[PDB]
């Protein structure tokens, strides 16, 4: 039993809710919140910009030190950093950004990072400003992640379409 509330169960291990991931993180304080990161951990907009704003920019400060030490992530890769006031940990996962021409097949590799964590609160990777089809992202999530994933979808219209079209 965990503290996630109001989710629709899609599969044995995948759950979905219309929710603001920031507000959901602040309420659940999950062990792991997933950020929709880029390789530079520049958290300017989308989910990343919102998560970082909720940490009063502490996420960005920590991230800049990480990059200065380690260099950029790979597309499809991840790193674990602090969850600040939102979660114990933040798993920064880089899905491909279609608006940069990145290979959509890297989306499966990105979701594989979730399997290193037993339970996660997450957005749909490569959705939103990353330019992929969120229905495709949900399909890859379900077909790749084996651990327990609680997906937060900000847009109510999108949420209804994702549920109604789910096979
Ligand atoms: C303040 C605010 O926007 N909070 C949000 N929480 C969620 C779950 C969304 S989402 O449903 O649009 N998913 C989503 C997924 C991936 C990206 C890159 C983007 C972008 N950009 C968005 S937005």
């Amino acid at each position: 039993v965990n503290s996630f509330s109001g989710y629709l169960k899609l599969t044995d291990n995948v759950y979905i809710k219309n929710a603001d991931i920031v507000e959901e993180a602040k309420k659940v304080k999950p062990t792991v919140v997933v950020n929709a990161a880029n390789v530079y951990l520049k958290h300017g907009g989308g989910v990343a910009g919102a998560l970082n704003k909720a940490t009063n920019n502490a996420m960005q400060v920590e991230s800049d030190d990480y990059i200065a030490t380690n260099g950029p992530l790979k597309v499809g890769g991840s790193c674990v950093l602090s969850g600040h006031n939102l979660a114990k940990h933040c798993l920064h996962v880089v899905g491909p950004n279609v608006n940069k021409g990145e290979d959509i097949q890297l989306l499966k590799s990105a979701y594989e990072n979730f399997n290193q964590h037993e339970v996660l609160l997450a957005p749909l990777l490569s959705a939103g400003i990353f330019g992929a089809d969120p229905i495709h992202s949900l399909r890859v999530c379900v077909d790749t992640v084996r651990t327990n994933v609680y997906l937060a979808v900000f847009d109510k219209n999108l949420y209804d379409k994702l549920v109604s079209s789910f096979l």
